[PDB]
């Protein structure tokens, strides 16, 4: 219940419906003009955000040290509005909790929150040929869409979901150290 009201709180003022020209996606705004998607949605030079054309002044996928792909890509938004500051939300670490709730918001399923359990963090995961780290694991049947859907428990944003594969979802933990 706690993560329930704290994940509707804070997708209403932290989340936006976004459209690439590679699907739709759930985005959340961090702080400024930057915002986060799956490394999948492969924004180009401008994004649909809320139906409304808005252009991206810069954008950067996610590596470790190592070159390893993150599944992340940030994105520098050029929009007049600042998101409200949620660094404090991001863990410095991957974070593991007993009951996590998974909310996504498109065209396809629109505010919509699912229960998704304990969440583990599972580190290496091979997705789809490219080897990939920081994955974080929870059980629930999966559905196509619902990349870029926020993972979130009771005062913590853990990360961005990436992929599902039958009853297995994963996301990028989303940290701290991302954003400065």
């Amino acid at each position: 219940g706690p993560a329930f009201e704290f994940a509707v709180a804070m997708m209403k003022r932290n989340s936006s419906t976004v459209k690439t020209e590679y699907g739709e996606f759930t985005m959340l705004g961090i702080y400024d003009r930057w915002a986060v998607l799956p490394r999948h949605a492969k924004p180009g030079p401008t994004i649909l955000m809320n139906d409304q054309e808005v252009g991206v002044l810069d954008a950067k996928e996610l590596v470790d040290k190592d070159g390893t792909n993150l599944e992340l890509t940030l994105l520098k938004l050029n929009r007049n509005e600042k998101f409200r500051d949620i660094r404090g939300f991001l863990a410095k670490e991957e974070v593991e909790v007993n009951e996590a709730v998974l909310a996504i918001n498109t065209s396809k399923f629109p505010n919509m929150y699912i229960p998704v359990g304990q969440v583990t963090e599972y580190g290496f995961l091979n997705l789809g040929g490219t080897p990939t780290k920081r994955m974080l694991m929870y059980n629930f049947p999966t559905r196509a869409g619902q990349a870029g859907g926020v993972l979130m428990s009771t005062g913590k944003v853990l990360g961005i979901h990436v992929g599902g594969n039958g009853h297995q979802g994963f996301s990028a933990a989303l940290l701290k150290h991302y954003f400065n």
